[PDB]
């Protein structure tokens, strides 16, 4: 069967706090959360970590992840996830399907990764990515050259609905992006027979979105996977 | 000057565990946070709290907020804000502008309330509510059975933008809704010369959003307004 490789891109020069990817969150360096759920899923043929730093390589290896080294060319704030993902495949042909997991979503559980693997295995999906449901109203933005005018992009102001009165909308949460080789090797992170996977809001809060690291630590300790019971 | 009243709707029933509006958050009952920011703004001719419960009325008074005892019909799980704000005005024809503030966003600061108040002066707006910027890609949900597919409504999967490549989108954050009497009376919280007020992300996390109440506790401590 195909080769499902978990891939976690972890550069050294992060935003604000440098070497953020191995910073301890709840006593465990970041990449460790996601790598653990990855391996415990027992669904991948290989769990990788693409980095450019010696310390990230070490931590990765401590968590039983294979490591792929690269330069910082795909580690720039102008670089893209597809950039570094191709950089990787261009070295491992055995890899048929890439499960790109982001360390900035430490509350991932193996259960979700197992069901996505099954969506691809069973319903022959080409690409699958994590999504989250939200119930927040959207309003235009005063265009350039001003004019001043907002319009309800969602609701009808005459009748504002309660949150339990309407499905919300679906937004990617950044957790994971699964895609076949032929797709990534074409420029699409998502495409072909596409599907999303709705995860629980408790697992969707991004590290950079919580803002504060400790509030984030409070979060992972309350909703994260700590390994096998 | 036009009468600007702060109005915090706080009913006893909270879908789930009741009195959530009076439940201590970081050592102070929820409505206290918003009330404090309101009073310290020094921009309201009155700061009110509409409730249907005694306990909430007391706490409200302790924070130096006037209290309006609401009718049961506007205190229901189904009762919309407009119904409640409209039931309040029925007893205060002295109010010209209603500053509807939600207790469920305790990281409010008086600075934001003062700037919105001023927006209503110079720009002369009929309605101004709080909003927040987010950069999240939206996707169509599957329905109508069959092998239905999800579609992008926000971006182009072939070319996905970067944070810099584009400006996010504006979502209401639930913080506050300012509206003139004539708008409210005609059943609109947002209408006439409409404007939004973009607030900082750190001050836009709703209670229901964090889920874990304690998480909100650490949030108000690190990002709330502690009076003084
Ligand atoms: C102005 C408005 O429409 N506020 C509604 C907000 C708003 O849509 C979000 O904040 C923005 O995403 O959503 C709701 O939010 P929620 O139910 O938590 O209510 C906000 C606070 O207002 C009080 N309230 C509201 C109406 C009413 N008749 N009496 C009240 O006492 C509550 O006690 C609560 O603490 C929701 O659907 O869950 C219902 C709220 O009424």
């Amino acid at each position: 069967p195909p080769h499902l490789a978990a891939l976690v891109l972890a550069r050294g020069g992060s935003k604000g706090i440098p070497l953020k990817n191995i910073k301890r969150l709840a006593g465990v360096p970041l990449i460790g959360w996601v790598l653990r759920a990855a391996l415990d899923a027992g669904v991948f043929q290989s769990v990788w970590v693409s980095t450019d730093h010696d310390e990230i390589e070490n931590v990765a290896k401590q968590f039983g992840a294979q490591v792929h080294r690269r330069s910082s060319e795909t580690s720039k704030d102008s670089s893209t996830s597809l950039d570094a993902i191709v950089e990787f495949l261009n070295y491992h042909n055995e890899v048929d399907i890439v499960g790109n997991i982001q360390a900035t979503s430490p509350c991932l559980h193996p259960t979700d990764l197992q069901k996505v693997a099954e969506m691809i295995r069973e319903e022959g999906y080409d690409s699958v990515f994590s999504v989250v449901r939200r119930h927040q109203f959207r309003w235009s933005e005063i265009q350039k050259g001003v004019r001043e005018v907002t319009e309800p992009l969602n609701l009808n102001p005459a009748k504002r609905p309660r949150r339990q009165d309407w499905d919300g909308e679906l937004y990617e949460n950044g957790s994971f992006y699964f895609a076949k080789r032929h797709l990534i090797e074409m420029g699409y992170l998502q495409g072909g027979k596409m599907a999303y996977y709705e995860m629980r809001a408790e697992h969707s809060v991004d590290i950079d979105v919580d803002i504060d690291w400790p509030i984030a630590e409070q979060r992972v300790l309350r909703f994260g996977y700590f390994g096998k019971e």
